[PDB]
C-alpha cells in the first residue's frame, strides 16, 4: 500500500487543493475505493484503467470506456484514463464544479466531508462516511503518509 499512497499523494494535493480539502482525504477515499490499489478496475489489454474513484461513464462521458461486472452480476460502464493524474483531473472536474457536490469545499472533518460525498450521491451505503471517516481518520493512512514524507521531526 506504500507505492500507492507515494503515487496518489501529489495528484491528491492537486486536487485536494482545488477542491478546498485536505489531501489525505482523497487519497483516504481512492484506498477505501480500489482496496489501497489491489481492486483498480483494468482494461482487457492488461492496462489500468487508472479509475481510483470507480466513476461511472454515462452519457456526458465521450472517453474511454472500459467494462467491469458489479453485484446477481451486472455489467457496469467505467470511465478509463491515461493516468492518475487525469483520473484526479476527471474527479476535481465533478466534485468541484458539480452543485450536488457544492458542500464538499472547505470541509476539514473526515465524516463531514463524506458526508457531504454521500449527499451528493457519490455513494447510497448508508454505512459510507463510518467507513471513509475510518479510513481518514486511521493509524494505517497516518503511518503511510508519514512514511511518504521527504521530512521528518525529531522528538526533542
Amino acid at each position: 500500500a506504500q507505492a500507492f499512497v507515494d503515487a496518489t499523494w501529489p495528484q491528491a494535493a492537486k486536487a485536494a487543493q482545488s477542491l478546498g480539502v485536505p489531501a489525505h482525504f482523497l487519497v483516504a477515499q481512492a484506498a477505501l475505493e480500489t482496496g489501497w490499489g489491489k481492486s483498480q478496475i483494468r482494461n482487457k489489454d492488461g492496462t489500468p484503467s487508472y479509475n481510483l474513484f470507480n466513476i461511472k461513464a454515462g452519457s456526458n462521458w465521450t472517453g474511454k470506456v472500459v467494462e467491469a461486472r458489479t453485484v446477481k452480476v451486472r455489467v457496469e460502464r467505467f470511465r478509463a484514463y491515461d493516468s492518475y493524474e487525469q483520473a484526479f483531473q476527471d474527479y476535481a472536474d465533478l466534485v468541484g464544479n458539480s452543485p450536488r457536490y457544492a458542500k464538499v469545499a472547505g470541509k476539514t472533518d473526515g465524516h463531514a466531508f463524506a458526508r457531504a460525498l454521500q449527499e451528493g450521491g457519490y455513494a447510497t451505503d448508508p454505512s459510507y462516511a463510518d467507513k471513509l471517516a475510518r479510513v481518514i481518520n486511521g493509524n494505517a493512512l497516518r503511518q503511510r503518509l508519514m512514511a511518504s514524507a521527504a521530512s521528518a521531526r525529531g522528538l526533542e
